[PDB]
């Protein structure tokens, strides 16, 4: 038979939402710090680039990525969520960072370049978290 299954093709899933009008939201001092200090310091770091947007499994040739990672998260999404006042509290935002880092550790192996990057970003994150306003 002449159907060789060359189509349909793969794709990336839809990215995480950055807007949800019926979601409860608040501005808090802790969230303002998470944007101004935590996100902005990580964003400019030389290790930020793999984490500045959703994993593009097509471009990066990671066809297994979304078979393994079912709760994707990235700093581009977190930045948009902070700019859009999406969060109710600091915990919701911190959980997004934790998810991002954990996804990287799940998908990859200790000592991989991308894991070294995530570990360094996570160390910085945890340092900035320890100065969160009370
Ligand atoms: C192995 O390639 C990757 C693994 C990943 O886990 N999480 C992300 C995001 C991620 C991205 C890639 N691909 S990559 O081109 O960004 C890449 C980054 C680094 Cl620091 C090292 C290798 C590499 O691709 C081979």
């Amino acid at each position: 038979h002449h159907h060789h299954h060359l189509v349909p093709r793969g794709s990336n899933p839809p990215p995480p939402e950055t807007s949800n009008p019926n979601k409860p939201k608040r501005q808090t001092n802790q969230l303002q710090y998470l944007l101004r200090v935590v996100l902005k310091t990580l964003w400019k770091h030389q290790f930020a680039w793999p984490f500045q947007q959703p994993v593009d499994a097509v471009k990066l040739n990671l066809p297994d990525y979304y078979k393994i990672i079912k709760t994707p998260m990235d700093m581009g999404t977190i930045k948009k969520r902070l700019e859009n006042n999406y969060y109710w509290n600091a915990q919701e935002c911190i959980q997004d960072f934790n998810t991002m880092f954990t996804n990287c550790y799940i998908y990859n192996k200790p000592g991989d370049d991308i894991v070294l990057m995530a570990e360094a970003l996570e160390k910085l994150f945890l340092q900035k978290i320890n100065e969160l306003p009370t």
